């Protein structure tokens, strides 16, 4: 509570005054990679444990893709108190991404806009980085701290499906789950991989490559979607996910929309918008996808989570797990313990025995 206020009121506003957002992001990854973090003194209650995607999750609060793009800070993120870590997006070949500046703060909106453009060390570098800690990760996973890997595609690739297939082959064996991110707003054409006969063809190839891995090295496969889909796109995705036995959905990526009421000077920058203005658009997308999949497809809920109330709203809408990113940039590492403490308190107040009991509760009212 002391360092929650110190981080929110003094340290983060001081860092944002001294460093542009991408510099601050880079420094945050370096500090995290060295374990230079405040005490994550919140101890996970049994109430927070979730069993989904073939794994135990000690707590349902994960770090979303895009913070640790290149798998440099995984151990530091568990030390921060995340129940699970997602690295990436990782592209087959190394690529630089967009020219700088490409990350923009909207302080008045508690939002960020980014157009990183899948800056990636590439699969080989990330493969060797995860191999160096593979057994340490096996023990973390067994102790309820799973690892996800988010797979992207290179800007100049002539075959999107083959880029994802390469990622399944190279990083699948090192991951508890993989994510096919057909929802970055910052690679031309990527989101059109969300339409039907082509999405079926893409996901069929990804699942075949996954099913070709040895049993102990066989990850869950999730599809990560945009909040910007049409009703037709969402019904098509739900249909294909059920038909192919996709293991879960991540709902949602950043929005290319600009909700009415943004105040930030940088609101008209090109890129994906994250944080508070995405929150309820994300929650509503979770609700719709949970209904279209009859509650049979696990959802990881993400977009504008900054409190236990935000986490519980996504859980009651249909999420089994949640992720956050943008809240960490505003409030720093103490926001993780804050979300967990508030979520545990709210579950008790609303008469839930644990997270599991709350999943999709709004659909049963
Ligand atoms: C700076 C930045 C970089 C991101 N890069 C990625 C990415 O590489 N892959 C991805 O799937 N999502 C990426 N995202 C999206 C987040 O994973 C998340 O879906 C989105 O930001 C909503 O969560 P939030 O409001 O808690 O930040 C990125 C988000 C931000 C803010
Ligand atoms: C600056 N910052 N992230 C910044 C950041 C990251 C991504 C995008 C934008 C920004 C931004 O500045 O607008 C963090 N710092 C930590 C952190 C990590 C370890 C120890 C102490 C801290 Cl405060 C986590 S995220
Ligand atoms: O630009 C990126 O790398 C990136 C940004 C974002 O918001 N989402 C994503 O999937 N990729």
């Amino acid at each position: 509570t002391g360092d929650e206020r110190f981080y929110a009121e003094h340290l983060m506003p001081t860092l944002q005054g001294l460093l542009d957002p991408e510099s601050a992001h880079r420094l945050a990854v370096r500090f995290t990679s060295l374990g230079l973090l405040p005490r994550a003194r919140f101890q996970d209650s049994d109430m927070l444990e979730v069993r989904v995607l073939g794994h135990k999750f000690r707590n349902p609060v994960g770090i979303a893709a895009g913070f640790d793009k290149h798998g440099e800070a995984v151990d530091g993120l568990y030390k921060m108190g995340f129940g699970f870590v997602e690295i990436g997006s990782v592209t087959p070949k190394p690529q630089e991404g967009n020219p700088r500046p490409r990350v923009f703060r909207l302080p008045e909106d508690q939002a960020v806009i980014n157009r990183y453009g899948f800056n990636s060390h590439g699969l080989s570098v990330v493969e060797h980085r995860l191999r160096a800690r593979q057994q340490k990760q096996a023990k973390l996973t067994e102790d309820g701290l799973p690892l996800g890997v988010n797979l992207g595609k290179n800007k100049t690739s002539v075959d999107a499906a083959e880029d994802y297939a390469e990622g399944v082959r190279v990083l699948g064996p090192l991951a508890d789950y993989l994510v096919v991110n057909v929802s970055s707003p910052n690679t031309a054409g990527l989101r059109s991989l969300q339409g039907k006969a082509e999405l079926r063809r893409l996901l069929t190839k990804v699942l075949q490559e996954r099913d070709g891995l040895r049993r102990v090295h066989r990850p869950a496969v999730l599809v990560k979607i945009a909040p910007d889909l049409t009703s037709q796109d969402k019904e098509d995705i739900a249909s294909v996910v059920k038909e192919l036995g996709i293991d879960g959905l991540i709902v949602t990526n950043t929005t290319v929309s600009r909700p009415a009421g943004l105040q930030g000077a940088l609101r008209s920058e090109t890129g994906g918008l994250s944080g508070k203005p995405l929150r309820d658009l994300s929650t509503q997308t979770i609700r719709e996808m949970y209904a279209l999949t009859q509650g049979r497809v696990p959802i990881i809920g993400v977009g504008g989570v900054s409190s236990g109330q935000d986490a519980l709203e996504k859980i009651r809408a249909g999420a089994s797990l949640v992720q956050l990113y943008t809240a960490l940039t505003f409030w720093g590492p103490p926001v993780v313990g804050k979300v967990k403490r508030e979520l545990e308190a709210l579950l008790k107040e609303q008469g839930f025995g644990g997270v599991t009991d709350a999943i999709g509760a709004d659909h049963r009212r």
